[PDB]
Formats: structure tokens, C-alpha cells, sequence
């Protein structure tokens, strides 16, 4: 039941990216082609975040 946590703050930059805070929880829907970006949902919204900035809880 695939819940995750943010390892660092990430400030939204480009096209359909989402801001996240260190230690907040999110839900993963998927990945991009090469797998460096992850599409996620939080209490603020939905959007792209770096794959390297998150981990399971």
C-alpha cells in the first residue's frame, strides 16, 4: 500500500513539478522513461519530483 517519505526539501521548478518538504509523506503513481523522475501525490497536490529525493515508509 505504497506510501513514501521525502529525504530533502525540493522547490518546484519546471513543467508540472511539485514542492515537497523533508520528512513529509507522499504516494507514488509512477516513473518517467529513464526512471529519474517520479509522479507523486501529497496533501498539497500532484506532480513530478526527483526519484532520488524519496523512500518507503
Amino acid at each position: 500500500p505504497n506510501l513514501f517519505v521525502a529525504l530533502y526539501d525540493f522547490v518546484a521548478s519546471g513543467d508540472n513539478t511539485l514542492s515537497i518538504t523533508k520528512g513529509e509523506k507522499l504516494r507514488v503513481l509512477g516513473y518517467n522513461h529513464n526512471g529519474e523522475w517520479c509522479e507523486a501525490q501529497t496533501k498539497n497536490g500532484q506532480g513530478w519530483v526527483p526519484s532520488a529525493y524519496i523512500t518507503p515508509v
